[PDB]
């Protein structure tokens, strides 16, 4: 086993108590310690799972994300200040990084620390060995759930490729003088291979931080790194589901008719699709046991609820979004019965689905994309929401996040597109666009109906059917689909008149066109006629 006399070369001193590779049982007792108060304290729910409060931050803080610009990242990273498109990869000086490291290492010094060694990536040949350090038990619990838990043997000869140090309790008072966004920070240094977290307690920063690193390393090696869920059928056929947050990746991949590979982060190499994680991070707002049985059943001892409202009697009010709409629950992947094991990976994907929640109510429930349209929509990374479905009234607001996850991209969008296209062509994969959002009714299509569309896609029903073309976006949609209302197939029918759809389609088309303009600086990018909507 490891010894305390080997964990101070990171700049952490005077650690008297070291809890290495904490067990779920110890994490439980740490979280429910009767004398524990504050944000570290968890509460036991009637479901047997512990629930915690992540504080001020209930989601990621992109504005506080920084990457050190040195000679390791200078000419490879997609920088926020290099006009190559808008992104959160803000350059940080090596000097300021040292200051931040100082804050975090001092905050963790003289404290009882949890050290969790885990893997990011199901394949030994490309996975990262990560060592997580924190003084908060539930943060250690979060990483234990979300990352791949190594075997006793692997832990014996564990050699960290990356170090993640969570100093949530500390803040940076010099941020103004350093030109940073706030007193908080989520910084990355690829030379020292380390991630620092200050101010925010949100565990998600650790999960996506390593995802961001995988997104840097894998594509440069010819391996696609994807923000998608993935599952496989009895026949062995594999599907991947891309989409921005809340579009359905986790909800829809957890499907009774297929084995779950992963719900959020995957790679695609010469052998196939593999999960980067050892757990799932499901959304719990308005959670329905009837609609999502598997996910609900996963909420038990060892799962970790985040920010949900817990009543005096321990019952959970999943509908309460008064604190945040981003209530979550993390759990080891085996909390889902029908998953792929012992290793979360499978063959090449033959079905690539792009999920989008179109608040504009213009995109059809399902359409088959051409090769060029696949690239166009991948780079577009579209989804929409109302200016405030909990704030004001209707006002569809678009979000164009390249590759369906710009916030996690370390390389240029085209680099992800290139590797994805290569893997797709070699596998003869077909792409589909699915609107898990709204139509003319103003009400989101039901999960039941959506699972039916996915069923049709995966079993070939969609491909082996006649289609017509939706104008403006020129999307091929089937005339009918088993277990699906034929009326909704054409979004124009959910409106009192096709004219209403027309006006909104025109607006959305213009948004797409304007958003894509930045990619036309290359001959290939000039592929404006592709999926490219046309007025
Ligand atoms: N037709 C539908 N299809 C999918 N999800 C739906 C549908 N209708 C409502 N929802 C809800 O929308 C949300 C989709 O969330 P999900 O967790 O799948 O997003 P995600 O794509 O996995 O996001 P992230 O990448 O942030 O984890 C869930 O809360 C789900 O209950
Ligand atoms: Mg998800
Ligand atoms: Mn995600």
């Amino acid at each position: 086993g490891l010894t305390p006399q080997e964990l101070e070369a990171y700049g952490i001193s005077d650690v008297h108590d070291i809890v290495y590779n904490p067990s779920y049982d110890l994490l439980y007792q740490e979280e429910l310690d009767p004398s524990l108060t504050g944000y570290e304290r968890g509460v036991l729910t009637n479901l047997g799972a512990v629930a915690v409060d992540t504080g001020i931050f209930t989601g990621r803080s992109p504005k506080d994300k920084y990457i050190v610009r040195d000679d390791t990242t200078r000419d490879t990273f997609w920088w926020a200040d290099k006009g190559k498109g808008k992104n959160d990869n803000k350059p940080l000086s090596p000097e300021t990084w040292q200051h931040l490291k100082g804050l975090v290492t001092r905050q963790l010094s003289g404290k009882r620390l949890f050290v969790v060694d885990a893997f990011c990536g199901a394949n030994p040949d490309t996975r990262l060995s990560v060592r997580f350090i924190t003084e908060v038990a539930w943060q250690a619990h979060f990483v234990k759930n979300m990352f791949i838990r190594p075997s006793d043997e692997e832990l014996a000869g564990f050699k960290p490729d990356f170090i993640v140090m969570n100093g949530a309790k500390c803040t940076n008072p010099q941020w103004k003088e350093q030109g940073l966004n706030s007193e908080n920070f989520v910084a990355f240094n690829l030379t020292e291979r380390m991630q620092l977290i200050g101010g925010t307690w949100y565990g998600g920063e650790m999960k996506k931080g390593m995802f961001s690193m995988m997104n840097y390393l894998l594509p440069l090696k010819g391996i696609a790194s994807m923000h998608c869920s993935a599952n496989v059928g009895e026949k062995g056929d594999v599907a991947v589901f891309f989409g921005l947050s809340g579009t359905g990746k986790t909800t829809l991949s957890t499907d009774p008719k297929r084995r779950l590979i992963g719900d959020d982060e995957h790679g695609w190499d010469d052998d196939g699709v593999f999960n980067f994680e050892g757990g799932c991070y499901a959304k719990t707002i308005k959670l329905s046991k009837e609609a999502e049985p598997e996910i609900y059943n996963a909420i038990r001892r060892d799962a970790l609820l985040e920010n949900v409202t817990v009543r005096e009697d321990g019952t959970i009010d999943f509908d309460d979004g008064s604190k945040t709409e981003n209530t979550r629950v993390s759990y080891p992947i085996y909390h889902i019965d029908n998953i792929v094991k012992p290793v979360s990976k499978a063959g090449h994907a033959t079905k690539v689905i792009f999920l989008t929640a179109d608040a504009f109510g213009v995109l059809p429930p399902v359409s088959r994309l051409t090769a060029d349209q696949t690239q166009y929509h991948f780079l577009s990374g579209f989804t929409a929401k109302l200016a405030g479905t909990e704030r004001g009234i209707t006002e569809p607001t678009p979000t164009f996040s390249a590759c369906f996850g710009a916030a996690f991209l370390s390389l240029h969008p085209t680099q992800y597109a290139e590797v994805l296209v290569k893997r797709m062509q070699a596998a003869g994969a077909q792409a589909y666009l699915v609107n898990t959002g709204w139509n003319g009714t103003g009400k989101r299509i039901s999960i039941k109906d959506t699972r039916a569309i996915i069923d049709a896609i995966l079993n070939g029903s969609l491909d082996n059917a006649e289609t017509f073309t939706l104008p403006m976006f020129n999307l091929a949609i089937p005339t009918e689909l088993p277990g699906v209302d034929t009326k909704i197939l054409d979004p124009r029918n959910t409106y009192a008149s096709p004219e209403q759809w027309q006006e909104k389609a025109e607006t959305l088309a213009k948004l797409f066109i304007d958003n894509f303009d930045k990619y036309t600086d290359t001959p290939a990018g000039a592929a404006l006629v592709a999926a490219g909507p046309k007025l």
